[PDB]
């Protein structure tokens, strides 16, 4: 429905015509922050005891080594992007990892210069996408030429980049840093619009995380034709969790035949119509 992802936000800058040392960086897992680089103490640190109490130094050592390498390359591309130039200059790289359900993966790398995109790389196919802008094409052409020669891009060491956060993504999911935020949905079935030989039944799942959920009514066991029911967007219900519902109209007296089948986070549950 929505896959697992590992995102990093890297940034280098220069405030007076001199690229500042180090860099800035953020790591988010499935939408949530877990890493934050300390430019001064030169360490990758957790963004909470949550990440602090689950991840060990082995992880922070690795992320610190990796990100630092990242920072050198970025600072080097920036030096090049200006020729001397002066004043403010900024270069950010958003890199993302994705694992879907079919186990197919995705991976991208986006580069912004002074607040504007100018290059995107699909790490799974290695094709790049430059915005159809003049200034953005000049940039892309320079930065890419510069990468192939005196090569701090190097081959498909990019294909390794993809396998790298992917391995980390899998590792972090395994460590559980993301599963602790799991909240099984509160189920609640309601009978409404009681009327002319009819009565509506509504299955409401609320206060649950993550967002991926499946809900459907069943007549004696079979899923109702996708139409004969009405679903609601998966709206943010409350305080970080989500909510949604499905409904369908039935004939008064045959409540026993209907059940609401739900699936959330690998957990399948069955809910009957109220008495």
């Amino acid at each position: 429905m929505e896959p697992h992802s590992l995102r990093y936000n890297l940034m280098v800058l220069s405030q007076d015509g001199s690229v500042q040392s180090g860099f800035l960086a953020e790591g988010h897992l499935d939408g949530q922050p877990f890493l934050r680089y300390d430019r001064q103490k030169r360490r990758a640190k957790p963004q909470g005891q949550w990440a602090e109490d689950v991840l060990g130094a082995e992880t922070w050592d690795t992320e610190t080594e990796d990100l630092t390498e990242n920072g050198q390359d970025l600072r080097r591309t920036l030096t090049h992007i200006k020729d001397q130039k002066g004043g403010l200059h900024s270069l950010q790289e958003i890199r993302v990892c994705e694992i879907h359900e079919d186990s197919s993966t995705r991976g991208s790398r986006h580069f912004y210069y002074n607040g504007e995109l100018f290059l995107s790389q699909n790490l799974e196919t290695q094709e790049s996408t430059v915005p159809q802008s003049s200034r953005a094409q000049t940039l892309a052409m320079n930065v890419t030429n510069f990468w192939k020669e005196d090569a701090m891009k190097t081959k498909t060491h990019y294909r390794a980049m993809q396998a790298d956060c992917l391995q980390k993504l899998q590792r972090y999911l395994k460590s559980g840093v993301a599963i602790r935020r799991t909240v099984p949905p509160m189920v609640n079935v309601t009978c409404s619009e009681v009327s002319e030989g009819n009565i509506t039944v509504t299955c409401r799942a609320s206060s649950f995380y993550p967002r991926n959920i499946t809900l459907t009514w069943r007549q004696d066991g079979v899923s109702l034709s996708h139409n004969t029911q009405q679903w609601g967007d998966v709206l943010p219900d409350g305080n970080g969790t989500y909510q949604t519902w499905v409904a369908t109209r039935i004939r008064q007296g045959e409540e026993q035949r209907f059940t609401c089948y739900m699936e959330h986070s690998g957990n399948h549950g069955t809910h009957p119509v109220p008495s």
